[PDB]
C-alpha cells in the first residue's frame, strides 16, 4: 500500500510556514494566507521513486499546552522547525519548539529538519553558519528556503520523509 507520512510545519508567526506549505501543494507561492489558519493539506509526491501520501499539518495559533493540542501535535511523525533567515528572534525561539516535539514525542530522537525559510531575502540577520551549527548540535539537517521562489521546498520536506524512514 500507498505509505502516509504525517508531517507537521512549526515556527514562530511570520516566517512562512504556510507559504512553505501551500508551494508543496498548490506549486505557486501564496504571500497572503490568514495567519490563523492551523490545517492539514494531503498531496501525493513521488520521494525516490515511490509514491507516497503526504499528510501536512501547517501549525499556527495560539501557544496552549492543553492535554488535547499535545495529542494532536503526537500524531506528527516528523517535524520542520522553520525560522527566517531576517528575523532573529524567530531563530533563538527554535530551541522552544524542539523541546516541545521532544516531549510530546517522548523521544529525543524525533525525525526533524531544521529550515531557514526566505533565503530569497537581502536582509538577512541570522548567519548560515549558525544555524548550520545549531543543526549540527542537534543532529538534524538543516535546509535553507524560499517560498517565493521554491528554493528548498522539495528538500525540506523530502529530507524529513526521508528521515522518517530511517528512524521506522
Ligand atoms: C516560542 C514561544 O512562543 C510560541 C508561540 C506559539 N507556539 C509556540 C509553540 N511551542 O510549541 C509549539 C508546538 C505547536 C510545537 C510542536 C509540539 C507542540 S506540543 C504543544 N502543546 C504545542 C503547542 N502549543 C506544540 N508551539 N511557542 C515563546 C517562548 C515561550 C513563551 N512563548 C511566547
Ligand atoms: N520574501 C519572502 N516572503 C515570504 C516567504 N515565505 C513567506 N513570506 C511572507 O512572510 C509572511 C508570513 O508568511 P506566512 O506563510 O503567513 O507565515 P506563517 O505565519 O509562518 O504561516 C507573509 O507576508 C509572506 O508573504 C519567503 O520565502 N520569502
Ligand atoms: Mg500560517
Amino acid at each position: 500500500g500507498m505509505t502516509e507520512y504525517k508531517l507537521v510545519v512549526v515556527g514562530a508567526g511570520d516566517v512562512g510556514k504556510s507559504a512553505l506549505t501551500i508551494q508543496l501543494i498548490q506549486n505557486h507561492f501564496v504571500d497572503e494566507y490568514d495567519p490563523t489558519i492551523e490545517d492539514s493539506y494531503r498531496k501525493q509526491v513521488v520521494i525516490d521513486g515511490e509514491t507516497c501520501l503526504l499528510d501536512i499539518l501547517d501549525t499556527a495559533g495560539q501557544e496552549e499546552y492543553s492535554a488535547m493540542r499535545d495529542q494532536y501535535m503526537r500524531t506528527g511523525e516528523g517535524f520542520l522547525c522553520v525560522f527566517a533567515i531576517n528575523n532573529t528572534k524567530s531563530f533563538e525561539d527554535i530551541h522552544h519548539y524542539r523541546e516541545q516535539i521532544k516531549r510530546v514525542k517522548d523521544s529525543e530522537d524525533v525525525p526533524m529538519v531544521l529550515v531557514g525559510n526566505k533565503s530569497d531575502l537581502p536582509s538577512r540577520t541570522v548567519d548560515t553558519k549558525q544555524a548550520q551549527d545549531l543543526a549540527r548540535s542537534y543532529g538534524i539537517p538543516f535546509i535553507e528556503t524560499s517560498a517565493k521562489t521554491r528554493q528548498g521546498v522539495d528538500d525540506a520536506f523530502y529530507t524529513l520523509v526521508r528521515e522518517i524512514r530511517k528512524h521506522k
